[PDB]
């Protein structure tokens, strides 16, 4: 020690990680541009969008959600994609899940989520009683939970996956008038609802196998591609719907669940195409900040609760993680206005009817446009997952299950009582 | 969003996460207590150590050292055990490694060593290259190399490990009289150098089986247990051995290798018996804070170059991990003199015979005290870990292998060539 030079070069070194992202803390980085392939002249007033042949550069981070840094990407998990789009009025964030639907509908219950997939508090290791707790306790989670021990649970890599904001934007004409929006992404390499499955399995003791992929693939010359769609709401025909669609649990049903929900269109945008990875991890993907605050002109967020805290969460957290410390809108009817007071009402924190009938559709759609096999293997998993917490939760999780439907609680309990 | 009780809520959870270790990041704990079984009174003074039958109780950490926090704990790398002893003189901190070798013995090289076992800067993947590299720019990691793709280099969990400080101390009698001294502990539920492999081989998907183990073993009522031990040397005595015992890089024999080096024996201290596990593992166990500055009464640092750096370090990674922002020496001979001054001179950080001997006589001990398989599987994970790499760093690394010995680098080249 005392060798100033050594001294110097030591503390350098130990000032040299930072804290990991409360949430999708490992995860990939690419470079690549999007390109206008439709017009959206009647429909949209954002630069970016207008003119086809225009070229945008962007910059994309793939992640996980639940874990750590070093953690392994084929885990049973939801996946992250966000797009950062450097356009001539700013730069547009797109922060998307690979799937339409969210757990919770309240945001205060987001850390306590948070928790129920994180390890254990005492031991550091897996602990399905924590999720199986809060699934019994906030019954708007059953439907993700049932998509969560389906195939599409772990069928993902970030090359076949998809990207969907999830939330309801507002597009605005420059006469005032506006438009409800939901905009996603969809895999040219990889699976839909109706077809396809995983087609590359990883290695036994692989915990990158999906950062490999993409660097494989982009290092090969290949580049992958999304294909961009928007769907489009009147304002004065979201308080008729069946579904609230400033709940973002729900998703806008495309022509698979529930059948007697009418199908809300999409119709193409663009393209994203990926081009080239880092040069400096650390500095070009790990430090990248990502925010849906970050809104260009002529597109707003919502009166969604979910959207209006994550308008505010971003920057919190980025300044703990990255911080020195180391056109008017045209007025709607009545009608409207109640609709949306709705969110702001006490019952916002209560199930309703929907919040069983989606997952109940769901599970009625498996075996009709999938197959025998993926409600069985569906089945399987839950089975396998329950069969390891304690006697008076499975019978809460079973009481649950029923209240979803009852072949699936009974075909549940049959095989869990079989693995204790 | 807008709500006070909503911001406080969401602000309080964005600050969770603090930096993680820049080495041995991922980890277990564990509490128990120490007691001694034979009187050392005749080269010892320090209070904890005197009286038959006394206990003092003590908090471990177990440790992987290279990668991240979520990372797999049965990876090909060395193993931390940081023992904190808490004593009426104060608190008493062993940082010990799985083997009583290290990669170098000049500090400055320090960091660059952690970055060639880090994931590659620009992909985040694994990086061979960086590895061998350093390797074949350092002479005296050889030994430590050739200890790491052997069996030891994945063969330990955290219950079967042992633990050395690797280090040279000073234990000092009330009269002024010193001796150097080296420690370590011996599992008593793991193997040794001539006896035993690995009994539990983990899951093929598991990150946490050392963690599962000791937890479950924990639980199981079973406790697991060390015997302390100690070497001592007369400082008259250092300065006309065959090895310098002030250099981490070099172990100090107990019967092993090289033969021509006679054995320096040891004396049995006390036992270690580990008994419970945490509570709340952020607050017990991710914050906890060691040091080898952290000393007691009667035991004092030596000359090591490397030691005196981490007398310095470890607080200074600590305030910036943790920090706001989230008896007189008798005098020796002349001859002792020029010994000591030894460490201090230009030639400190450039190869010397001893750095081919060790690793040559490793290699030369392996069929005699473990068999030709052993050796054979040594050189089929070098072979598998070269076969990665550019072939003009595979030259080199062929011509780094020669010096050490013929046979063991005309063996790897072959193999290397033909999975290639
Ligand atoms: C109340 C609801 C939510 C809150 C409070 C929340 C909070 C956060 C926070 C604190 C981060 C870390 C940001 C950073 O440290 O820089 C994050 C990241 C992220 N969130 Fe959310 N989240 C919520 C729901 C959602 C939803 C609904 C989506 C997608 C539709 C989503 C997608 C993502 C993604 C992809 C990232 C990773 C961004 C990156 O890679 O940099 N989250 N979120
Ligand atoms: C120049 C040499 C070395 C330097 C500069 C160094 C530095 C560090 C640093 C910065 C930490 C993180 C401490 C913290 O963030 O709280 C650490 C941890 C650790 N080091 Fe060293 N190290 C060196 C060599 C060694 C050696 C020779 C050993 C063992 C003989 C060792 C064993 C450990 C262990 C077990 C830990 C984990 C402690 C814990 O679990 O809290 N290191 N070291
Ligand atoms: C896109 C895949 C592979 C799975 C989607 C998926 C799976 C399970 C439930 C789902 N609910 C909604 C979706 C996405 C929806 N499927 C018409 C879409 O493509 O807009 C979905
Ligand atoms: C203790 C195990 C299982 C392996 C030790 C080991 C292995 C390879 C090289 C080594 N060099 C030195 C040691 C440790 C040394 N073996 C007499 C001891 O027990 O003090 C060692």
């Amino acid at each position: 020690e005392n060798d100033p030079r050594l001294l110097d070069i030591l503390s350098r070194f130990n000032r040299e990680k930072i804290p990991e992202r409360a949430v999708h803390a490992r995860g990939a980085g690419a470079y690549g541009e999007f390109e206008v392939t439709h017009d959206v002249s009647d429909i949209c007033d954002i630069d970016m969008l207008l003119g086809i042949g225009k070229k945008t550069p962007c910059a994309v981070r793939f992640s996980t959600t639940a874990l750590e840094r070093g953690s392994a990407e084929s885990v049973r998990d939801v996946k992250g994609m966000a797009i950062k789009l450097f356009t001539g009025d700013g730069e547009w964030d797109w922060v998307c899940l690979n799937i339409p639907m969210f757990f919770i509908r309240d945001p205060s219950k987001f850390p306590d989520l948070v928790h129920a997939q994180r390890p254990d508090p005492a031991t550091n290791l897996a602990n399905p009683a924590a999720w199986w707790e809060f699934v019994c306790n906030n019954h708007e989670s059953l439907h993700m939970a049932v998509f969560l021990f389906t195939d599409f649970g772990t069928m993902f890599d970030y090359r076949s996956m998809s990207g969907y904001v999830s939330h309801a934007y507002k597009w605005v004409m420059p006469d005032g008038t506006w438009k409800y929006v939901h905009w996603f992404l969809a895999s040219d390499q990889g699976p839909n609802f109706e077809q396809g499955n995983q087609t590359r399995e990883a290695a036994p003791n692989d915990s990158e196998s999906a950062t490999r992929d993409l660097y494989q693939s982009l290092e090969r010359g290949e580049c992958p591609s999304w294909t961009v769609k928007v769907q489009v709401i009147d304002p004065e025909d979201a308080p008729r719907l069946a579904f609230n669609i400033l709940d973002v649990s729900k998703h806008w049903n495309l022509g698979n669940y529930p059948p007697d929900i009418p199908v809300i269109p999409e119709r193409c945008v663009g393209k994203l195409t990926l081009k080239k990875g880092p040069e400096n991890y650390f500095e070009e993907i790990e430090k990248l900040a990502f925010s849906p605050s970050h809104l260009v002109h002529g597109v707003e967020p919502s009166e969604d609760p979910m959207l209006q805290a994550r308008l505010f969460a971003y920057p919190d957290a980025q300044e703990h993680r990255l911080g020195p410390q180391f056109v008017p809108l045209q007025k709607q009817s009545r009608e409207h206005a109640e609709w949306v007071s709705q969110v702001t009402s006490s019952s916002w924190s209560q199930p309703n009817e929907t919040d069983y009938k989606f997952p109940r559709e769901l599970w009625a759609a498996l075996p009709r446009l999938r197959g025998e096999e993926f409600q069985n293997r569906l089945v399987v998993n839950m089975a396998e997952s329950v069969s390891q917490i304690p006697e008076d939760l499975r019978q809460k999780v079973y009481k649950t299950l029923a209240l979803v439907a009852e072949d699936l609680a009974s075909r549940v309990e049959s095989l869990t009582e079989e693995m204790v």
